[PDB]
């Protein structure tokens, strides 16, 4: 998964999402000046694919992210930034999958986010799964 | 892969690009308002991955969509949209690929897209190609 | 996937299963003397994985070739061959499978075939598929 | 990959390789009489995809097994079991791997082993590796 947004410096800031071969935890790659650094995502959370990312900005310049993976027990895992630590989604256990997911987000006239992730199920489906503030659904989406 | 943007009026635009299974080429799902419907993308290019996807949206309002996948020949495969139709773009046919590629994008204050693609090549070693405007070029990121 | 097997002359045969990227449909390559062919198998069954392959030979020097892939459901697809035709064998649609299947058999003192089927399912288990003449069971392999 | 053969009193030995999620290094899962136990291969190798296995058994009854990979380089990796040790065999790091390795094997009436590897390569065209006793050779195999 890669993800990145702007500050108000027009500094951009990328955070690159990968399954480490060596340890099966997700890995974060950050850039935010000169130079790729550690996040602190590394070595939380195991995953069995790829991670699909999401960023959005609220009207404070502070940054939110959203990855989503494959756990380790086959279901979608949600893995959430609003401020200051990661921590384990709404989304988490829901559904299973079997495709790294995709992500996409937008905000809102009224600053509420909206999250789609698409990944296949155990019954090769492609699926949508849809938060708009409340609680995940399934869309309408079809391949 | 998922891209989304939102119009002038608030409406959400999301493009969802998948490799079909029956016949290896890539797939573009789209929804501007009320229904699914299959992309002009569709059927155009072959792939042996699924598809990362970036957008902007330039000071016209007009939407150009970038989407990336591993080719029939192993080489990542660049597909573009501007305006109107979609064609193969610089970065096609450079570098080997052996993942989906992830992709991300930001506009300078200048109205100059900068694009960076990850993915692993040949030699299993995650890499990172940058457009700054002129030129594709291998990047700084490692894991 | 690939099996083989010598006939009386010491000739060696060779069984290459593989899924074709451009259809969907699993492609049988044979090998009997001097030139590689298109098998009987080639074109009949859409799947999403690749194919494990396994044969024997009875007493009267007939082969018989077992082939496991993922099927366009999620599920575990068999594939039969004992003298003249493929059929889809008892194991098909049983199990969810993750991965292409391994398959390994042997023949007993009476000629009875064992087969086992190897596979994670939907949960991130790797399972162990069981036939020794009768019915398939889950066997006791873990990882 | 599965792998099996039976000893001269009938018994059944089954082994079963895997790329362990927690440490990307392969797994040897093998039964000999009554249960499941983990073979010396375990750990010793580190890998990127899963394992094509194929097996015989020479004029004493000695088991030799054949164990095919992608490394951590994106080359095949070939580890080899004749008597008491793994060693790396003479196919590791001459051909670039875009697939988990298919295998088989068959002995000549002098007892020279031959052995046939499938996998796709970097250019995704899918190649077969061939040993008769001296090197490995590129073989005819095509689609
Ligand atoms: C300030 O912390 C850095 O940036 C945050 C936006 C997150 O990406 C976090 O994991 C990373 O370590
Ligand atoms: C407030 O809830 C948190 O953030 C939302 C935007 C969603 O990502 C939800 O799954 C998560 O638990
Ligand atoms: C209102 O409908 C929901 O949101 C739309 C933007 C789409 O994601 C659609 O598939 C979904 O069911
Ligand atoms: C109007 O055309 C629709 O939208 C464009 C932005 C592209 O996604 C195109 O392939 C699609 O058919
Ligand atoms: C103008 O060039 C086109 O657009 C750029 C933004 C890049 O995507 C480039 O590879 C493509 O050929
Ligand atoms: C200027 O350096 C280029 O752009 C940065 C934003 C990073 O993508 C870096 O790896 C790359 O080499
Ligand atoms: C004679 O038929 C050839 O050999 C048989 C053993 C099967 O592999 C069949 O699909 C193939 O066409
Ligand atoms: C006789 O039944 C057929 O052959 C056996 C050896 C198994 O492969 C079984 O699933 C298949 O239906
Ligand atoms: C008797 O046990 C059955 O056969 C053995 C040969 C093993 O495959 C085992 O896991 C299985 O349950
Ligand atoms: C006796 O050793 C066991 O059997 C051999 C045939 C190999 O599979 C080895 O790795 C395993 O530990
Ligand atoms: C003697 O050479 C060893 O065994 C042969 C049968 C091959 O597996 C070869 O690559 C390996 O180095
Ligand atoms: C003699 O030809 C060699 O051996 C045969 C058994 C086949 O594996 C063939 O593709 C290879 O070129």
């Amino acid at each position: 998964g890669a993800t990145s947004w702007l500050d108000g410096s027009g500094q951009i800031h990328l955070r690159i999402y990968s399954l480490q071969q060596s340890n099966g935890k997700l890995l974060e790659r950050c850039w935010d000046s000169n130079k790729w650094y550690d996040g602190a995502l590394t070595n939380q959370f195991s995953a069995i694919s790829g991670a699909g990312a999401t960023s959005w900005l609220d009207s404070s310049g502070q940054i939110h992210i959203r990855v989503y993976a494959i756990g380790t027990d086959g279901k979608i895992i949600e893995l959430c930034w609003d401020k200051d630590k990661w921590y384990s989604g709404a989304l988490t256990g829901q559904f299973y999958g079997a495709s790294t997911p995709d992500a996409t987000s937008w905000l809102d006239k009224n600053g509420q986010i909206h999250i789609r992730v698409y990944a296949y199920n155990q019954d090769n489906v492609q699926k949508e799964y849809c938060w708009d503030g409340s609680k995940w659904y399934v869309g309408a989406y079809t391949e």
